[PDB]
Formats: structure tokens, sequence, C-alpha cells
């Protein structure tokens, strides 16, 4: 995978798929130039660096090659930074557990786990942590297959550098590990804990986590030792899982490559995990 650098001619926007503080998503299409073919692309529009140091981070961003992780496909630099990337066709993982809680699977649930996890271990071996991982930032190719996503959060480490220390960007408290909210640490042990509560938003259909309480009061209830329910469908053998995820030691957490082989064993007999009505 290398970045190709685009010219505003070989893509055009069809519609915006949404939007945030990072800016807008269009559903686009991009024809290179003299290839005839047309790709179904989505084009992530930021709202200066100097043009080198943009396309050295693209450069980087396009060299992340995994199944379970958005790729960047190329680049387009104007009066505003255009990314062009896979486009995910049905959105992220949190509206579509929600839309179609009715008709969803043990069997589709714990591959999502398993390919979520498969992502954030890529993720580690690259030395990016991530920072932000939740239902929300998880999209959706196929009903089978899903890929993780980044808006701006994420950080590469250092050679010797064992996690990231940040600074004053608005932070996501109800997915952040303790460490996180207390101390402004970043380690991919507290990526772990956010993929514990992403799992948990994925078991409870899309629920709220800590529904309702302010998030200046996470940090004191995480001291305090309570932690999020156990999902309905969840036997205790998943929400030990969970639970492993969110302990306040980040070294006696899992790690993504033990997260992968817990939930692909559990992805062999699915319904003996996950307890789900006419599943099937
Ligand atoms: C629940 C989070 C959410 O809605 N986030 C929006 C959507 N988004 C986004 N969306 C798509 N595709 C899509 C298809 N149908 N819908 C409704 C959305 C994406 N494909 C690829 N990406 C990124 C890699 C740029 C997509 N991002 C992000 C945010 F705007």
């Amino acid at each position: 995978a290398l970045l190709r650098i685009l010219k505003e001619t070989e893509f055009k926007k069809i519609k915006v798929l949404g939007s945030g503080a990072f800016g807008t998503v269009y559903k686009g299409l991009w024809i290179p130039e003299g290839e005839k073919v047309k790709i179904p692309v989505a084009i992530k529009e930021l709202r200066p660096k100097a043009n080198k140091e943009i396309l050295d981070e693209a450069y980087v961003m396009a060299s992340v090659d995994n199944p379970h992780v958005c790729r960047l496909l190329g680049i387009c630099l104007t009066s505003t930074v255009q990314l062009i990337m896979q486009l995910m066709p049905f959105g992220c993982l949190l509206d579509y557990v929600r839309e179609h809680k009715d008709n969803i699977g043990s069997q589709y649930l714990l591959n999502w786990c398993v390919q979520i996890a498969k992502g954030m271990n890529y993720l580690e071996d690259r030395r990016l942590v991530h920072r932000d991982l939740a239902a929300r930032n998880v999209l959706v190719k196929t009903p089978q297959h899903v890929k993780i996503t980044d808006f701006g959060r994420a950080k590469l480490l250092g050679a010797e550098e064992k996690e990231y220390h940040a600074e004053g960007g608005k932070v996501p408290i109800k997915w952040m590990a303790l460490e996180s909210i207390l101390h402004r640490i970043y380690t991919h042990q507290s990526d772990v804990w956010s993929y514990g509560v992403t799992v948990w938003e994925l078991m409870t259909f899309g629920s709220k986590p800590y529904d309702g309480i302010p998030a200046s009061e996470i940090s004191s209830i995480l001291e305090k030792g309570e932690r999020l329910p156990q999902p309905p469908i969840c036997t205790i053998d998943v929400y030990m899982i969970m639970r492993k995820c969110w302990m306040i030691d980040a070294d006696s957490r899992p790690k993504f490559r033990e997260l992968i082989i817990e939930f692909s064993k559990m992805a062999r007999d699915p319904q003996r995990y996950l307890v789900i009505q006419g599943d099937e």
C-alpha cells in the first residue's frame, strides 16, 4: 500500500455521510487519471502545517494495511486537506447494531469482537495507540466484516516511548482507562480498556455506557470499583473478559493478541457464550 496524490478533478463528492469536530465525511467516486476505473470512496475533508509534513503523516497513514483497519487510498491538498479512504457502505457499527438489534445473532457479535481485536493488535504492532476506540469508530464494510478508523486522536509511539502523555485535547471520558482520565497517560493497554467498553456497547446492542451519569463523576465511580453491568445476552464467561479489560493495573489486562484467541474460541460455539432468542 502506497500514498497517491490526487487532483481535485480525479474525484467528486456525492453526499454527506456524517460530520463532527474533525470535519466532514462524504460518499464519493474516485477515478484515477486515465484508468477508467470508478472507485467508490469516502472523502474525509478535515477542518496549517507544511504540505510536506501533511504528506509525511499521510504516507505512514497509507502504510496501514490490515483487513480490519480502514485504509487511506490517497490525498488531495488544496485550500483544505482531503483524505480519500476506503468506503464502508453500512456506516458505523454503533448505528448498525441499534438498527438491526432484532436480527443480530451470537455469531456476528463474537466475530466482530475478534475482528476489532485483530485490527487493534495490528495497530499495536505498528506502535500506534488509538485513544478513541468506541463502537462509533468501528465501521461496517459488510454485516460480516468491520474495520476500525481514526479521526485524529491516534498517536505513533517512538522507539523508546512506552506510553503517550497527552495534553489538553478533549477526551471521551466514558471510554477511557482510569489512568488516562487521572494522568493523561495512554498505552496499548488503555486501548484494551476502551475495547472492553466497545464490546459492552455491542453486547447491549448499542446502549449508552454509564447512562445519564455526568462524565465528571466517572473517575470517582471507577475508583470505588464500580464497572459497567453484565449485559442480558452475556454469559458470565464473556462478561469476565470485559471485566479483565477494566482492571486498575494496566499490565493485568489482557493484550489484544490474547483477546483474539479467547474470542476466537468463543466464536466457534457462539450460542454457548451469548444467549439470544431466535438464535437460531
Ligand atoms: C456512528 C458514527 C457515525 O455515524 N459516524 C459518521 C459516519 N462516518 C463514516 N461513515 C462511512 N460510511 C457510511 C455509510 N453510511 N453511513 C451512514 C456512513 C465511512 N466510510 C468510510 N469512513 C471513514 C474511513 C472516512 C466512513 N466514516 C464517520 C462520521 F462522519
